[PDB]
């Protein structure tokens, strides 16, 4: 479901982007891809990028690294970020439409 | 500039996605990446996906395949799609917020 948080199992990227949030509308679930945004631990990053506080840790959502992935790579739905939907949607809006 | 159309030179994908449109706000040009959406020739595809009519041909914009790429890979600005901005933005809105 949109806003579900998946554990990233890609070997090259998991250590930088441990989780991906699905941001694609559930109306489009027929597609074989999902638009996702990676989260990075806040300690790693030394408006556009919401800070997310969840059982898994404190993260920054790297909206600018949003990308389409195959639905097949999404696994282990550790959490979901729907209560933060307003901030997430606003960040995507900012990436595309600015101020 | 946002809405500029670049010729895709990636060897694996150029034949399916000959052009990419930069859809990222120019406010964020400081970033080393750009959100882009690929175009595919209309003949290849047998609301969410605007049809685009330009000197280069008739294309479908595959909004669901939007992805972040390094600014370094964008070259050869054959065209720009700003007159179609409303339809492009609406398609992205649909991918994220549905109806």
């Amino acid at each position: 479901s949109q806003f579900t948080l998946y554990k990233n199992k890609d070997k090259s990227s998991a250590k930088t982007y441990p989780y991906f949030v699905d941001v694609q509308s559930d109306l489009l679930d027929n597609l074989n891809t999902r638009l996702v945004i990676p989260l990075t631990p806040i300690e790693l990053l030394d408006h556009l990028c919401p800070t997310i506080h969840i059982d898994e840790g404190d993260f920054i959502m790297l909206t600018q690294q949003m990308t389409s992935v195959p639905v097949k790579i999404l696994s282990e739905p550790v959490n979901e970020l729907s209560t933060f939907r307003n901030e997430i949607i606003a960040a995507i809006d900012f990436l595309i439409t600015g101020i």
